[PDB]
């Protein structure tokens, strides 16, 4: 066992001396996550394995497979990152062709607008917290929107989504999924109450009408559930940490203000340099196997370290140089295989946009004081909090 919360909040603030530790002693090792979470099992730190394990047909997602249970699904239900083919295939289907970035860039206007309100409230400032003044708003604005639920209680959904994403008690991390559940009950239900309306859940609502085994209602309520979850929580970090990262290397900044072409790129490098997202969901061996030659039992839970990847010196040379015009094709920021992330193309346009427009308006931006506290959970990297000036 590697007990990673000896470690300490070092390791919590900066992981990537203790992945270096590893992924000289070999691609994959048994360790215990920090607190609280306390979880064991086998953490994948090399890009090659991580990216293969991604694509493995023996690591089940399906808790339930092996009569384990977990809140997300009995609460919640099941959805894309907890099923295997053949109901994940069936799930993904549903939702597949509304994330693709062609159909995705019909609403930049309504993004770049949301992106100039919320610049011109926090322009005349001068200083602001980045995250509560900008890179939260957007995400959220846009996927209610998107889902056909622009009406929501913003402040209600953070608060619940920022519990289940980054659990402090288990009883807080309960209380926020049944009252998620109930909301999302009655957020479907209103929207059954209404004339037909020209949005994804509205779509989802007269599929499982047309026909029950397409798609159930506890399936339809876990759908609803992942989009509006990832589609903030995530995204907003992929702001964030672009907003830091260029700030904190002043050379790349002034390339990317240099030639803005450079931008999309750059946005791709914060993904492979400090990816929001940084241990992938739940996997299993569905059956015993190898990961580098190292033997994993029947059961195993199997953790892909997507950020350990992304700093794999054997992938990407130099790994801890944050280089806008690497514009690294290859990393593992969204995942890999069947799973590969429905909201990638959205991601990227949002901070996209985001990034440009903040940029154009902030010629002097800079950063006004260390940023706030990380999230415990090395599930996420990002930051609650970035003060900025401009
Ligand atoms: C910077 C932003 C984001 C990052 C870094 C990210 C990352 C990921 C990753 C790594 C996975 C795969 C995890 C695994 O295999 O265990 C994934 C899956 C997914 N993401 Fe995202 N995500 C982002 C934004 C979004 C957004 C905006 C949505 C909005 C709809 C979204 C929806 C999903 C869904 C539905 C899946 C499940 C796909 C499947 O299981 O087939 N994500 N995401």
């Amino acid at each position: 066992v590697i007990d990673l919360g000896e470690y300490g909040a070092r390791f919590t603030e900066d992981p990537y001396p203790v992945y270096a530790e590893l992924r000289e002693r070999g691609p994959v090792h048994w360790v215990r996550t920090p607190p609280p979470e306390a979880f064991e099992g086998w953490l994948v730190v090399g890009h090659e394995e991580a990216r293969a394990a991604l694509a493995d047909p023996r690591l089940s997602k399906d808790g339930t497979k092996k009569g384990l249970t977990s809140l997300d699904v009995e609460l919640m239900g099941p959805y894309l990152l907890v099923v295997d083919p053949p109901e994940h295939t069936r799930l993904r289907s549903l939702v597949a062709r509304a994330f693709t970035m062609r159909r995705v860039e019909a609403l930049r206007p309504r993004i770049q607008e949301i992106t100039d309100g919320l610049l011109d409230e926090m322009l005349p400032r001068g200083r602001a917290d980045l995250v509560d003044s900008f890179a939260y708003p957007l995400p959220i604005t846009v996927i209610c929107e998107l889902l056909g639920v622009p009406d929501i209680d913003r402040v209600t959904f953070r608060a619940l989504s920022n519990e289940i994403v980054a659990p402090t008690g288990g009883d807080a991390e309960l209380a926020a999924y049944e009252r998620l559940a109930a909301y999302l009950d009655e957020l479907i239900d209103d929207k059954r109450s209404t004339a037909p309306a020209d949005d994804l859940l509205g779509d989802l609502i007269r599929t499982r009408a047309e026909d029950d085994d397409r798609l159930s209602g506890e399936e339809l309520r876990a759908m609803a559930f992942i989009l509006l979850v990832a589609g903030h929580e995530t995204t907003v970090n992929l702001i964030t940490n672009g907003v830091h990262t260029l700030l904190t290397h002043p050379d790349q900044l002034a390339a990317l203000r240099a030639d803005m072409t450079l931008l999309d790129g750059a946005v791709e490098e914060v993904l492979r340099f400090e990816g929001p997202v940084e241990t992938a969901t739940y996997r299993y061996a569905a059956e015993s196997m190898e990961i580098g030659g190292t033997a994993i039992a029947e059961g195993d839970p199997v953790m892909i370290g997507l950020d350990a990847a992304g700093r794999d010196p054997a992938r990407h040379p130099d790994p801890h140089v944050f280089d806008i015009h690497r514009a690294p094709q290859g990393h593992l920021a969204f995942g890999h295989g069947i799973h590969y992330c429905l909201g990638a193309p959205l991601a990227r346009l949002e901070a996209r946009v985001a990034l440009r427009s903040l940029l154009e308006r902030c010629p002097d931006l800079a950063l006004d004081g260390p940023p706030g506290a990380r999230p415990p959970g090395m599930l996420i990297r990002g930051v609650r909090r970035l003060p900025v000036r401009w």
